[PDB]
């Protein structure tokens, strides 16, 4: 299992995409589809996992496990414990004999129950990933489970979902405020679009691999507004304007 | 004068974003309004300009002049001669003292005239990029303009409008796949949405400048498509969404 690295000190426009870079070439198979890295292919019950190791304001570390088949957070350790989501696959060889399982599982409906908060109304920046990293950092059983799935939806957001998508990446970089010093990092929070780019991504990854001549089979439609919906049709526009970086294998 | 350069060689997503960050950085004067750099008033002298000196595929270049006040081409020089757009003030310091006038502004509007093609189905991307800087650097007068004008359009878009809007810069470094040897670049065509966010530089930088507590006195209504709209109504949804990166200075 290799590991990613990324520190939030000192952190530019550069050195955040240069980590998502990263990122995707070891979450990658090394083949690309259509222009796009293609993830790989599970293997029978094989896991294929990869680590991505998060410092935060104080150089405190926690280390997210993710899932190459999907690039999505399946477990983190912090303070060498592991702390896996309820569906998570056991692993004990990874894991050790006894992590410790939470009640929920990753998806954003149980998180945001568990956070008690829509991640419509969570800030996404700098600031808040470290805050998310110090906050699972120190974060121990008994206490209750919801600043876990709150920084959890942070995280998953900052590193999962802007490696699947350029164009919440963008958002990221858009506010890594790097022509002052010192730097100043500003927050934004996902809206509809957003949310809807991110929950048709298996939707897109298909219709890239099963497009004839660039050509989607199966047109997808995505909110722009509450009221409006665009429509992706080819995979030019997959990349161009949703800014798909990794592919699910289908 | 001051002077990026950028060549088309060897680009990736990170040369061709350093390249606008670098760009973005002579541009500003400086000073920040909710955290986007805010362009000179102009002063009347040489301070005023940025030079951008671009490289084709066989290191040809050409310098284009920028001016700082609104990020946006006056001129450029190809083989030791300047030209210069219509409306371009003379200047025997910067241009020489025999540079050629083009009969045009830099408008889109003229631009597209004299191309004979509108911007939406002009290719956009390194090689469209290298061809535009080629073509600039063999035109000589008097061989109709039509080809300056379409290579203007290439330039204007990937290097002012890019240095302008990050949402636009990332449409660009999309298509940059450098995770694959050789590196391939492809092109796109820019979208109605992404027409509409350059014609709306103006109206959002003077909304930035205005806003109270961050919000919109005037929200700005965007096209994303032909159909489709979305409403830009505070600072932060402009630098975020749009990825405005410069103000043009209100004004």
């Amino acid at each position: 299992i290799e590991t990613v690295e990324f520190r939030v000190t000192g952190t530019t426009r550069r050195s955040y995409s240069d980590f998502l870079q990263n990122l995707r070439n070891r979450l990658s198979s090394g083949t690309s589809v259509h222009d796009i890295p293609l993830l790989p292919a599970q293997s029978g019950s094989q896991q294929d996992l990869l680590f991505v190791r998060l410092f935060d304001w104080g150089n405190r570390p926690i280390t997210l496990v993710l899932n190459r088949v999907n690039a999505y957070v399946v477990a983190y350790q912090a303070q060498n414990r592991f702390y896996l989501l309820s569906d998570t696959p056991a692993n004990p060889q990874v894991y050790g004999n006894n992590p410790h399982r939470l009640t929920f599982t990753g998806s954003y409906g149980a998180l945001q129950n568990v956070a008690k908060s829509n991640r419509e109304n969570i800030d996404l920046g700098i600031n808040p990933l470290a805050t998310a990293i110090t906050t699972l950092h120190n974060w121990s059983p008994p206490t209750v489970e919801t600043s876990v799935a709150r920084s959890l939806i942070v995280l998953i957001q900052l590193v999962s979902e802007t490696a699947r998508f350029r164009a919440i990446e963008q958002r990221v970089t858009n506010n890594i405020i790097d022509q002052v010093t010192p730097i100043r990092y500003d927050n934004f929070r996902p809206r509809v679009g957003i949310i809807d780019l991110q929950t048709n991504w298996q939707t897109l990854s298909t219709e890239v691999q099963r497009a004839e001549g660039g050509r989607f089979l199966q047109p997808v439609k995505l909110q722009v507004s509450v009221q409006q919906t665009v429509v992706i049709s080819d995979v030019e526009k997959a990349r161009t304007f949703c800014g798909l970086a990794l592919l699910l294998r289908w």
